[PDB]
């Protein structure tokens, strides 16, 4: 920290690990004083310059208001790590890729958000009521017009949205109970053919945890001669937990695992099934069998997990049939070492994740894995998927910047693939995706594709459609986030859906990753304990208190 001379802000944090001799310099900090050129852009006192575990982050200037008016960042290179040593800023300069981004935005006066630049120059601009809502959307893309995301946007007197339409004419109802304004369904339609895609009535018990959810509106197209969609019904016990479900799921999609199935075509005239799921806990709340269940297809198994007899650590039971093991699948301060036989995991320093290894290999073979680094806050800033097949190497650098993902896929031979993502809004908000090409679009999908989803009550990706609202993608989970259905128009568009279960992005590793930790969906539980501690409960991988079905946690913190 600075001394006393001066308030004593923190300037840096270093650490070592046990075997080490000596630290690195995690993080840094740079401030701003009280000279003109600061205060000119509102600068003054900050931390303008921001050195981290991801790389740099710099404040390029501040609103009137304490927003931020423009910064931009670089990312350390892919073989370096944080150790900003010494007064040499070329140094750390040196650390960095030179490839820079920037974020621009226009404030109100009062702070709203009215417009946002990503770092390909693509411009957000939002509309505003008389009660301060956001009552519309719009997005201009470097070389376009702007198209209308959001064409309006009515509110209810609780502030929840009433009524949405979106720029390729589909409208969202939003109906609420007015004993609480609990929201009791959404009703998406397509005035051009005023198909009623979806009603989702969400039925109660006295509590307000939803025991029913149905979709009352027309099987779709990916339904082979199926037009009757199942209700999705729900046991609680006296703690709430979700000790029974159903639903229905792909015809074929067998064993619930970590990987994900190919679509259903409608043109394989591809059909569901029914299922029942039973949920069996342990006394300290964990879930230790899930009874599988579609005799229609006669598709039977349990999913089994071993509790440590010490702790909640707790694993899927092919990875050890001992309570007494479990512990030692697990390193000391609570994370996985392994996720799956095969699939080994890398914790760092800050109990993130840094690496998986999706495909082990020996000698001078390079092995399959995915690894990621994070901000000084935690938040992911870079994805690096690492496919290393002996006849195909392939790398998928996903950058993460202010609403827009840089895809960028290369082969160890030629550069494949250049995607920016742009997002509007939120995920689990009904958030847009734009999906725009410098390189390597495929030949069947729209530059500048929009992909508009439909959301459920917990934010779980449903429905995504086109710019004329007409079905790309259709999906829907087993509750803990299995993947329970999937269809797709095109298998090519099938590929560009990243955002699933809770509006999270599902990784090649099949976690989802929530802010601070990663939920493996087919075991039921977090990869790490939760850093907030005894937030909620003793049991430190308990995921949302077990009724996925009516709790929601972004963070999992």
């Amino acid at each position: 920290y600075e001394t006393s001379s001066l308030p004593g802000r923190l300037l840096s944090v270093a650490e070592q690990t046990p075997e080490e001799k000596t630290s690195r310099i995690t993080e840094r900090l740079i401030w701003a004083g009280n000279t003109e050129a600061e205060k000119d852009h509102n600068l003054a006192g900050q931390c303008v310059r921001h050195y981290d575990t991801a790389g740099v982050t710099r404040l390029e200037s501040l609103s009137l208001t304490g927003t931020v008016l423009s910064q931009s960042s670089q990312l350390l290179i892919d073989t370096q790590e944080a150790n900003w040593t010494g007064d040499n800023e070329t140094v750390w300069q040196n650390m960095l890729a030179d490839d820079i981004y920037t974020t621009l935005s226009t404030f109100d006066a009062t702070g709203a958000l009215l417009t946002q630049t990503d770092a390909k120059g693509n411009i957000q601009r939002l509309a505003y009521d008389v009660a301060g809502q956001l009552n519309g959307s719009w997005l201009t893309l470097k070389g376009q017009t702007e198209q209308v995301i959001i064409k309006s946007l009515t509110y209810s007197a609780a502030g929840q949205k009433l009524r949405e339409e979106h720029g390729n004419d589909v409208i969202t109802e939003y109906s609420y109970e007015p004993e609480t304004q609990r929201l009791i369904g959404i009703k998406t339609r397509r005035p051009s053919d005023t198909k009623v895609l979806q009603d989702l009535r969400y039925e109660y018990d006295p509590v307000g945890n939803v025991i029913s959810i149905r979709n009352d509106a027309e099987a779709t197209r990916f339904w082979h001669n199926q037009k009757v969609m199942p209700e999705n019904t729900y046991t609680y016990d006296s703690l709430y937990q979700l000790i029974s479900a159903t639903g229905r799921e792909m015809a074929n999609i067998g064993q619930q695992s970590h990987q994900f199935p190919s679509p259903a075509l409608p043109s394989d005239n591809n059909t569901y099934t029914n299922y029942t799921r039973t949920y069996t806990y342990d006394r300290g709340g964990n879930l230790t069998k899930i009874q599988h269940s579609s005799p229609a297809t006669q598709n039977n198994y349990t999913t089994n997990i071993t509790v440590s007899n010490r702790s909640n650590r707790a694993v899927l039971s092919t990875l050890t049939e001992d309570p007494a093991q479990v512990d030692a699948l697990f390193d000391a301060g609570g994370h996985q070492n392994t996720l799956i036989s095969g699939q080994n995991l890398n914790w760092n320093t800050r109990g993130e994740l840094q690496q998986v290894t999706l495909v082990k290999r020996d000698k001078g073979a390079n092995d399959d894995r995915e690894w990621y680094r994070y901000s000084g806050d935690g938040r992911r800033m870079l994805k690096i998927n690492e496919q290393q097949a002996s006849n195909n190497a392939q790398t998928q650098r996903v950058t993460y910047l202010p609403n827009l993902e840089l895809r960028l896929t290369q082969n160890s031979t030629a550069t494949t693939e250049d995607l920016q993502v742009i997002t509007v809004g939120e995920a689990g908000r009904a958030q847009v995706r734009v999906l725009h090409w410098e390189s390597g679009k495929p030949e069947d999908i729209d530059n500048n594709q929009l992909r508009y989803s439909y959301d459920n009550l917990i934010g779980s990706s449903q429905l995504e459609l086109d710019s004329e609202g007409q079905i790309i993608s259709e999906e829907e989970y087993y509750p803990y986030g299995g993947t329970a259905l999937w269809a797709a128009r095109n298998q090519t568009e099938a590929s560009y859906k990243t955002i699933r279960y809770s509006g999270k992005e599902r990784d090649a590793t099949g976690l989802y990753y929530y802010g601070y930790r990663y939920y493996q969906p087919w075991i039921g539980r977090w990869l790490s304990s939760d850093p907030a501690g005894t937030i909620d409960g003793l049991n430190l991988y308990r995921m949302v208190r077990n009724n996925p079905v009516t709790l929601l946690d972004p963070d999992g913190l």
